[PDB]
């Protein structure tokens, strides 16, 4: 599942890792805490390496909690690097959102990479005990995602509430027209 | 079940990472998000190395995801690489797509290799909210694997969509008449 | 989901540890006694290598247990260097009271980092025997917490009450205003 | 387990309800809503019957929750017929409540039947979300079972606080001499 | 656990069906969709045998579905008979509702009988697909509580929001200077 | 839970039974094959007893199965008697399916009674083997639905398409408004 | 879920037993070996009681076992009395075989019941541990179940081996325009 | 279970890589799709090293999978090395197979192991859909099993298929009598 | 959870273990044989590596059998070197007896540590076969743990008894007063 990756100078890298030494980073997973805390600690540790050179984020992810989500999303925009992003096989719920917070102009996305912009919800513990507040911090967060994918996608915040209120399945030609990825990316 | 191998200039290897040295992925398990990220980045990391040089995929896999299939595939065509296919065992469902994605003119399965191309459904978790697109969005997914099959056999669409919806058993023979490999290996 | 990283000096270290190499503790996940007894072992660790070197305590908690939240929070008050503490996701319940527990004029938070001042109750075991000490003991834990915030805050008793007793959610300017944080980190 | 009893005049009853007949209940588990549901239902049954004629409850309880057992002492003492209690192995936590909670004059245990006057915690959901009151409910609950104990029994309150905190085992003739019961019951 | 009852003219009653024949409904336990269902049939039973008479629904349930309580309510206000309303132990969260519900002038509780009017939240399933929708839900229901439970208070909605918001503990004089009740029932 | 009534001429009945002798059928789970073989054999029942006489089907259901409820659905229609029907508490899904399909004149629902028109999709069994007919089959369900509801209703094809797209909350007065009830049933 | 029926001459019926008495067998569950003996029993009874009046057998199942549904089959065809075959929801897999096999002339079904031809395969055990007679035995009774469907929608034999193959899906109209029903059972 | 060697020039080996240094394969498990993928990876490595030198094959296992079987058979035919067969404990099922296709001259058993060529079915899943399919696909597998085999051994194909219908308990001896071994290895 | 540090001499420590470098173990988990095992293994390794200098004993325990705590509790003492102690969080049941159990002179703890001396019963198993051994092997634990404790807080063995017998609460000022620490230890 996971193999080793060596050089003469040994050096025992794993395949993820070794990838991390030419600046990009993996995303295959759902995005929980511990793989959020994993990936910030990547892009924190690339800007110590060098803070001028790009990032590579891979993404292919179904989904995932919205606080995590956020984690990643204001580590890549804090730090000085340019995080390029390349969608893969799915961009799902909080995936999406991670897909348009990429730096602009370097947002890509493969021919056949499917996306869907719409975080259904969990993490309904702590809210469960108040009414009141419960009701208006999905509001408040649902007023706080739409916003910030309004500012990246370029569109009316109009739009964006219809769209992310339901399901949707947007191919990389009309994740590109929707303002979510800059390219599609094309062979070689 | 998983041996090791190292040589003297010591160097520990696995054997899957000792074939991965030689330009050689091992493919023998269903297609998930974990094992699909891992194959993008073996086919991204082998690019690195050398982006001229032949690329080896063995595939021995009873199916998976969608999605997740669509992330090597796209992968594979991205690199500059030519990646050769050899089937082992059985390519079954989504394995059978990546079975004829391989470059053009380096697509092998050996004597005894079934072949089926059918993907049933699962992933219907994030589809089932919404009615209109939850159909519809089978029906573009089929027509996705379809044209991209279509265009990769050289055969016809209308063939494509019969053959694709029910369950199939191709020998290695019968997938060369397919179109789905181009040459049967033999012996030596 | 955890990488490697190593250096010419051969040198193996994980993405955390390579973060605790530049004076950075990660903190992802719910404050159990597990998880406190490795931040308070590599805060002492910090300590000994330089006592007088800042260390920099990024937060992402949804909560925890009292205890093994003191257990942190009296050791970044014992030690000699000025913890820092960045807020990252979210801080809610016991990460909050952590989050305030910085260095004063050094507790940051990104633009998108919600916070919640509000611990619910666990540990109900070793109380649930007699019932003149389980109610007091809440009463003098309200009393403990409520004291400790309120002095950090730099705000009353009497509004800090009322406050912890339902639940919250503060934006980064909100937890700003409240005196949990100092600033909110922008851009760059 | 659960033998049946009829007679001519055909007429199936069941031990319990044969008993029920003569105007006896027996109690011998632990009080949760089912079973103080029923208590209250037969106390409620017998008054109807006869408003004037004695009932019989036999006890042999562990405990149970406080407000299941609340429910059957105010029943005890809304109806009109006096409510005679005999304590039969044990009467433990609520049970021994409700044993006190006897009609004047007529509270019994055998000789052998062991008695004690401490209810643990349970129910501690709805009142674990917020502070300050689940503390203080305890102590109203606290002081709402040694107040009415107190009165019963003819003891003074600080007597009750002290022995009503921990754990207690008093006998049957401890028990007349606490006033928790007013006979030990002799043979015939 | 469950008595039967007979008499002469047999005749095989269960202890709950006996109380039914003199018009008393027993609720000791959570207002789910079955007992709902069971209680609304007693309700509707009760009214064919005789339009006139009261009807006596003694309650003890820690609380319930709203949409469940509901079918309870409108079932009391829509058939003629006067029902009447005796808590006992608990009436927390929809029970609660029940209980202010009675026939006005006929709402009573015994002297240990404890109150709670607050309802959680459960029933998340069919809302949490789409998000607008789900979160004003919540308000409407909040609205439709309410203003329900002030018009039998005979407070103002604005106190009711407040109260209804976060946990409650009333006592059986507690609760009649709210209005939940009308009077608490002295013994005989 | 469920209680027994009987009668001098003896004469066993359920609750739900005594009710079913004054021509009253109660409906309040979710709609599966057991319980909709249950209400068909009750409606084929009633008839033979008698085929003029009204009878009344009372609702409490968060929906079921399609197949489930078009066998309710047509036996209702099929018989000579005019079914009553009387939302109580919520007739989401294919409830509200069979609350419009009452007799024309005679369809209810109480003050606080809910309604939602929306089925979402199980059953995805038989289908998921073949690709072209599964997402036929939902449109075909669909525009079967659609249609049905839309002639008793009164209202368009088109508006019935949206409405019972995504999720819904119609009150009493907006589902007598929408036509699928005709009248808001008054206290007394 | 089931109700109770009685009559003054008492005379304790199941809702099931009442139609049972009318000659009415109700079948609303998958058809397993328990459900086929009950079914079979009935089929002999009601022969025993009258071997010239109609038998009225209403289906709604989604399936079952083969050897069980012929047991139902070779009974029914077996006895002297015209089975009638009413089908409701749904009559899908081998409930379609039972479907087609009522009395000739009388075969109905209602406007929205569904159809659907097609039985996929349990019961491998026994046949699993020999290879040449278990494809075989698929393919006879597949022969076996083809030729006698054949017989009675009175098309050809090669249209059914197509159509049973694969999944299907017929209305009532497309069931009658097959030869499976005789009459759409209008309403009234 | 595991142990480690280690030698001088250190260099770390398991106990079964230490074995594959001297070209030396084990194979004591059922054969899944994990072991023949890591067999497979390990005769393509063996080829690599030397494509002259032997391999041998030792082997232990109950069975397995068609499908997974095939992938070893095929890759030890397709290599140039004359790959060794050696059978311990027994080589049943799947195992037995490769016993069998092992190098024409080299194939050989210990004295007290035993064999059995029977396989039994699995992996109907695939197949369960379509039935006309299902049971050619074992006549066909069948006809592939004993064609293969046929060769190997030297005998007909009349007397493999019934050999290879049933079980079999063949020794040493009777397997060099059979044609799947060449001679019963004597000890030294 | 658990992060790696290397330094240049390379040389592999977890935090933990880099924390022993300097003679400092670490307790933060319940008192078993598994970690009674270790810590005595590190007490007597640090010994031989000095034993002159200083141990550091932090603990966060919330307790743990009795056996496994008299087994660190007689190490410490064996050894040579003072074994400096500092609670942290809290130390509850048998941590609290390694809290007194510190060189005399060199107990602390930090300003909002929990102290509870109390240990409540496990290990039943073995006493639980005889009578008269099981209940004076409790008498005998208790009178072997209060004598102790007696002789390291300074304190009568009559206060000790009352005081170990039920729950207690002591913060670090009132376990100074006690004589369990010898210090509280203030920031810096
Ligand atoms: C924390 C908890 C309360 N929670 N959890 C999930 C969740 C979702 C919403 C919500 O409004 N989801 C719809 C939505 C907004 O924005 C996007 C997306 C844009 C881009 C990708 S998704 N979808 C609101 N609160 C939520
Ligand atoms: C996303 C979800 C709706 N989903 N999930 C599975 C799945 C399958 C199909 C589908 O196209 N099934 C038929 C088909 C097409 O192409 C192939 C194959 C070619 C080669 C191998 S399989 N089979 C369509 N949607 C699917
Ligand atoms: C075991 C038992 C003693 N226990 N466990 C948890 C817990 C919490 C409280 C309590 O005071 N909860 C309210 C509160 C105070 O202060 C804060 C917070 C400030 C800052 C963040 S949270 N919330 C009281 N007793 C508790
Ligand atoms: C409401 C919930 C928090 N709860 N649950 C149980 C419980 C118990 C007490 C309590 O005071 N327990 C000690 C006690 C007093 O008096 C008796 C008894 C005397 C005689 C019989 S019982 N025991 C306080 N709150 C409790
Ligand atoms: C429909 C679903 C989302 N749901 N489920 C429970 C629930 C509760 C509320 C709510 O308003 N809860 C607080 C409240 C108001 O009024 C009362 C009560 C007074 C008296 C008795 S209860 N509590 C709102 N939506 C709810
Ligand atoms: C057969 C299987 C695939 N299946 N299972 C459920 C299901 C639902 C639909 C569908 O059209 N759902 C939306 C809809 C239309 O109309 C109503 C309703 C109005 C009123 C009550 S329900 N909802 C289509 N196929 C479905
Ligand atoms: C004995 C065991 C191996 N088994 N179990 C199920 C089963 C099904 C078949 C088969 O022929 N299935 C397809 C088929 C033919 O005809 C119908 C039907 C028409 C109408 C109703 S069913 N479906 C063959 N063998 C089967
Ligand atoms: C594809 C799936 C349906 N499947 N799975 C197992 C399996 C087995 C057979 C079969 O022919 N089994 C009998 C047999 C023939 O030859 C040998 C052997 C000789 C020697 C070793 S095995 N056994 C046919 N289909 C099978
Ligand atoms: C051997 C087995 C039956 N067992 N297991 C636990 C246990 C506890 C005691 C006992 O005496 N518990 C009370 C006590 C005394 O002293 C302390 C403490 C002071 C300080 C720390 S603990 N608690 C007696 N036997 C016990």
């Amino acid at each position: 599942l996971i193999p080793t990756v060596i050089e003469t100078t040994e050096r025992a890298y794993d395949i993820y890792s070794r990838l991390l030494k030419d600046r990009i980073i993996m995303l295959g997973s759902q995005i929980d805490d511990n793989v959020a805390n994993s990936i910030v600690s990547q892009l924190l540790f690339l800007q110590a390496q060098d803070s001028e050179k790009d990032i590579y984020l891979y993404i292919n992810s179904p989904g995932g909690s919205v606080t995590a989500g956020f984690a990643i999303y204001d580590t890549i925009q804090h730090i000085k690097p340019d995080v390029q992003t390349i969608c893969i096989g799915m961009a799902a719920s909080m995936g999406s959102f991670l897909l348009a917070a990429g730096a602009k102009g370097k947002r890509f996305a493969l021919p056949n990479a499917e996306v869907m912009i719409h975080q259904p919800l969990g993490g309904a513990q702590g809210q469960a005990t108040e009414i009141e507040i419960a009701a208006n911090h999905i509001l408040k967060t649902r007023e706080k995602l739409n916003r910030i994918l309004s500012e990246r996608t370029g569109q009316s915040i109009e739009k964006i509430q219809k769209d992310t209120d339901r399901d949707n399945f947007l191919t990389a030609e009309e994740a590109k027209e929707y303002g979510l990825i800059d390219e599609v990316m094309v062979p070689e």
